[PDB]
């Protein structure tokens, strides 16, 4: 089952980790 793939996370850390996006 390949649920997680919502269940990892994401909250990217209230945008931060996600909006940089690959920490630029």
């Amino acid at each position: 089952g390949k649920g997680r793939w919502l269940e990892r996370i994401g909250k990217a850390g209230g945008i931060i980790i996600g909006g940089a996006l690959d920490h630029l």
